[PDB]
């Protein structure tokens, strides 16, 4: 999708006008791969929202950015980040979304050591989001700690649907090589027709992140790690004994090369390990401003 097609397509789906007519005090607080993030106040309520600003020109695979707004608009799930509106301002796409104070899960996995109560909490939240998404034919395709955001009270939400896809009876499988190298499913790296199961394998890699602090082969070049995930046996935990038999069995249902034998999200929700999931409050102590 080209710069012109991207803008033309967006004009048909975005909300009309400029959000500056109702949002005040824009302050940049960060960035992402496709743009920046500002916080702003809803003039009428004083409520805080996050605004993602993305240049229409300086982008890659704009079609995926377009699907992210089309597919995820009107989407509502307690474990999925909320999108309120979208607008075209100048040569930029502005997406007004929910502001989550807890930050991403990556900050936590690289600065502390989560316990099985915390991990099961994140897994349960992500799995609740995936079971609903997959049932509707939506595949996230970029599951990793960076894509998990936390609320101030410790609630877990799936974010960054920039690589998502929608499969249907018409087209039941995808073949695009998308995501982040270290978290990509083997059948996906292999360019084979794949389905929702790719998210389950990625989640498995995210579990290794929560346990060891990084995904497998993180010390290897991205293309090299991909070959190893694609051709070698499932990656293993360095701290294999640091986990309970419950978590080992859980992880063994995610990291299965043959997607047909890999567990689905709906099934995993019934897995024993998740019974150890603590409450939202158990996650709070992990956050930076609380460490
Ligand atoms: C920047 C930032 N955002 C925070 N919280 C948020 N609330 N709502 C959102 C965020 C970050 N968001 C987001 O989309 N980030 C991604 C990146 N991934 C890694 C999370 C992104 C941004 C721009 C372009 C592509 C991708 C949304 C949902 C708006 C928070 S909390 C404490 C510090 C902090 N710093």
């Amino acid at each position: 999708m080209s710069h012109e097609q991207f803008r033309a397509a967006l004009q048909l789906v975005v909300d009309p006008g400029d959000p500056r007519s109702y949002l005040d005090n824009f302050i940049k607080i960060g960035e992402g791969s496709t743009g920046i993030v500002c916080i702003a106040t809803v003039r009428s309520s004083g409520k805080l929202v996050a605004v993602k600003k993305m240049d229409l020109r300086k982008q890659q695979r704009r079609e995926l950015l377009f699907n992210e707004v089309v597919i995820m608009r009107d989407y509502q799930h307690e474990n999925v980040v909320e999108m309120y509106n979208s607008y075209l301002v100048g040569d930029e796409l502005w997406v007004v979304m929910e502001f989550l104070e807890g930050g991403a899960l990556t900050d936590i996995v690289t600065h502390t050591r989560m316990n099985e109560e915390q991990i099961a909490a994140v897994c349960l939240a992500v799995l609740q989001a995936l079971s609903v998404l997959h049932a509707q034919g939506v595949i996230h395709r970029d599951i990793k700690s960076d894509s998990i955001l936390l609320t101030h009270d410790g609630r877990v939400k799936l974010s960054d649907f920039g690589f998502c896809a929608q499969v249907s009876k018409e087209v039941p499988r995808r073949k695009s090589l998308v995501g982040t190298p270290y978290w990509m499913a083997p059948e996906l790296i292999s360019r084979l027709p794949y389905g929702p199961e790719v998210d389950i394998w990625s989640l498995g890699i995210m579990v290794i992140e929560m346990v060891d602090g990084e995904p497998p082969y993180f010390n290897e070049p991205p293309l090299k790690a991909m070959k190893m995930i694609r051709d070698n046996l499932p990656p293993r935990l360095k701290n294999l004994h640091k986990v309970s038999p419950s978590l080992k069995g859980f992880l063994d249902r995610l990291l299965v090369r043959d997607p047909a034998q890999r567990a689905t999200a709906a099934e995993l929700l019934k897995h024993p390990f998740l019974a150890k999931a603590g409450p939202p409050a158990s996650i709070v102590p992990l956050m930076r401003q609380n460490r």
